[PDB]
């Protein structure tokens, strides 16, 4: 579901670091 290419739909943001649960330096949180 992640694009890889970024996207600034809206805000620019792809991978870094979750700003929440879990918080990982990985493309992957919680809902």
């Amino acid at each position: 579901g992640y694009k890889t290419s970024i996207s600034t739909i809206t805000i620019e943001d792809n991978g870094r670091c979750t700003k929440s649960i879990p918080p990982i330096c990985f493309p992957d949180g919680r809902p």
